[PDB]
């Protein structure tokens, strides 16, 4: 038994493994945020600004497929760690790749530097993330009540990385010293590494030491020669367009595009026509369809304030936060900072709120419903005050209360979310169904990457209010079905 050679107490009465794990995680996320909130700033600032002087609309398109290739990529690597390496060399793996995607950034490798930092990193935590939060459960036993409290306890980790990180680095963005603040990134990074060689082994045990369902000698052979076929013609396309000179981002755009459309359809395809699958387990399928649209609307606009809401909070506010006398310059990294603080001061709020309502509280498709409308109601609020104030620049007051409105939001979807992936799932398609809700941020953050390039042509006020409509428009069509949904 893996719980025979684990501490079951230690870490605020959870196993002493999600101690270690907490420490680890929330430098991973302090890191991996922190690089995030410079990111944008770095590739679109000009080169006498020690930026890399990338066009404007580029830049925000590397942001959004660089996300949706981050959660793109726990498909394999959950695959990887279950078939192969185990979960605990694929946690390992994933983090010196992390911090390898870190330092090639703190070096002065210009356009080289950012796309190698972007494939170790996507590489990393495709290996890493699904893997970590494996472990985390594994250390619960079967009928464990508390693995519920010891997530939401893990994923405090994430948002106070998310949240301190900006904080942070708003100086080196500041000072203009990109390298030093990537460099701060990666020594957080082996940090988080360091804590995990020294504490691991007596606190984690034989927990995901070995893979679940490894591959026959025949299995190796068949796999390795169809990643070996993929991999060598992405590779082949990817020299002869370099030499050719017809080598663009629109190449990973349009190919992230495609596969943020395919992966749901096939996902969903597969599921409704499995033979192992019961009628009622169908179902619920097709009941979780709507619910992928109203958390793919809501993942556009929220993963949009990376990229979308900070630019143009930058270039069209004053930057000047304004309360009740109590007036300061708001630094364009700490934008990033609003959403984590949110979850972390109302996100126990709201878990009472539902359980004190018990079962008369709203059900899956209208807290899914509320969020996105939350999240187009955002994208209105904003656009508004552009349309308002026209070429007037106006309080940053503004750009926050857009951001908060959107993370009300996220607080009436993320649990809701997380809880239809298990619920709506079929004994066969658990790890499947877990897929389909990472999915909502991996093909949101993928049309992203295209959507974007609408701003120039549509203009940023009205293409704020055509987003903003558009997600008010299909969840208002989705609610009126809401009873149906529910099964
Ligand atoms: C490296 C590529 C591994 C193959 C991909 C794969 O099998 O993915 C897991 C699948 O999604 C599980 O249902
Ligand atoms: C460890 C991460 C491995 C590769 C990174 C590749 C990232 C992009 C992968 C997108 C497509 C994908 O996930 O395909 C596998 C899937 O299982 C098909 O059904
Ligand atoms: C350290 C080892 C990096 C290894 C693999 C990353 C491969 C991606 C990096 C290579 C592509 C560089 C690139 O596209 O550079 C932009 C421009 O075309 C030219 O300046
Ligand atoms: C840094 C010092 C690491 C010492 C502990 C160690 O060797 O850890 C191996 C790790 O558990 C992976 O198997
Ligand atoms: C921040 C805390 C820094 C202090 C960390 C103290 C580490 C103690 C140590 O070296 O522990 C070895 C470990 O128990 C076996 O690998
Ligand atoms: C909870 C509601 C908090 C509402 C806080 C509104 C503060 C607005 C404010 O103080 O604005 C000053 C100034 O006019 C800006 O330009
Ligand atoms: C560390 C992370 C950052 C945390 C940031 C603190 C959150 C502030 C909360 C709400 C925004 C303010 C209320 C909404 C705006 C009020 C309207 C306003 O300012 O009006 C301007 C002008 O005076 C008339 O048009
Ligand atoms: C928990 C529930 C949260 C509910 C969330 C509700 C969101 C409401 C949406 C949009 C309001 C738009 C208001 C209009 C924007 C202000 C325009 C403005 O100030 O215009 C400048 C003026 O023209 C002088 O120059
Ligand atoms: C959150 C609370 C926001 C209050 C906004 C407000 O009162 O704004 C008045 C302003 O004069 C409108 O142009
Ligand atoms: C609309 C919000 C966009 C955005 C920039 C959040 C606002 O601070 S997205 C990134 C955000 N820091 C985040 O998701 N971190 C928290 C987390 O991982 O849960």
């Amino acid at each position: 038994q893996t719980i025979q050679s684990i501490p079951q107490k230690g870490f605020f009465g959870h196993p002493r493994g999600l101690g270690v794990l907490f420490f680890v995680e929330f430098w991973e996320r302090f890191s991996y945020y922190g690089m995030r909130a410079m990111l944008i700033f770095y590739m679109y600032f000009a080169i006498h600004q020690n930026g890399l002087g990338i066009d404007k609309t580029t830049a925000m398109s590397i942001m959004s497929v660089y996300g949706a290739l981050i959660y793109m990529s726990s498909i394999p690597g959950a695959w990887i760690a279950d078939r192969i390496t185990g979960t605990r060399g694929a946690t390992l793996l994933g983090a010196v790749l992390i911090i390898i995607g870190h330092i090639c950034l703190s070096l002065p490798f210009a356009l080289f530097g950012l796309f190698s930092s972007m494939f170790f990193i996507i590489i990393g935590s495709g290996l890493m993330k699904p893997n970590i939060s494996n472990i985390v459960g594994r250390l619960y036993p079967e009928n464990d009540t508390r693995i519920d409290a010891g997530f939401v306890i893990f994923y405090m980790s994430v948002n106070l990385g998310a949240l301190i990180s900006p904080i942070i680095l708003q100086h080196f963005v500041d000072i203009r010293n990109f390298h030093g603040g990537f460099l701060l990134a990666a020594i957080g990074m082996a940090l988080g590494l360091v804590w995990y060689l020294l504490f691991n082994r007596k606190n984690l045990g034989s927990v995901g030491m070995a893979p679940t369902n490894p591959l026959s000698k025949e299995e190796k052979r068949k796999y390795g020669m169809i990643i070996g076929i993929i991999v060598a013609i992405v590779i082949v396309v990817l020299l002869v367009t370099y030499y050719t000179h017809t080598l663009s981002f629109d190449l990973i755009s349009n190919t992230v595009l495609v596969l943020g459309v395919a992966l749901p359809i096939i996902y969903f395809t597969t599921m409704l026509r499995s033979k192992d699958v019961t009628d009622g387990e169908r179902s619920r399928v097709k009941a979780f369809i709507p619910l992928f649209i109203l958390g793919m609307l809501f993942w556009s606009i929220q993963e949009q304030g990376s990229n979308v809401l900070n630019i143009y909070g930058l270039e069209r506010s004053d930057m000047q936060l304004n309360l009740f006398g109590w007036t300061t310059r708001f630094g364009e990294a700490l934008f990033q900072s609003i959403n984590p603080l949110f979850i972390l001061l109302f996100a126990p709020v709201i878990s009472m709120i539902w359980l004190k309502m018990g079962k008369k509280q709203p059900s899956l498709a209208i807290k899914f419903s509320i969020g996105t409308l939350l999240a187009g109601l955002s994208y209105i609020l904003i656009g508004l005050v552009g349309l308002g104030y026209g070429h007037t620049q106006f309080s940053v007051n503004w750009v926050i209360l857009s951001y908060v409105i959107c993370v009300i939001g996220e607080l009436c979807l993320s649990p809701t979310g997380n809880s239809a992936a298990v619920k709506l799932a079929p004994k066969a398609f658990n790890a499947q169904m877990m897929s389909v809700w990472l999915l909502t941020n991996a093909s949101a953050q993928a049309i992203n990457g295209t959507l974007v390039k609408l701003i120039k042509p549509l203009g940023q006020t009205n293409y704020f209010i055509f987003l903003g409509t558009v997600a008010i428009v299909i969840t208002l069509i989705i609610l009126v079905f809401s009873p149906k949904i529910t099964k």
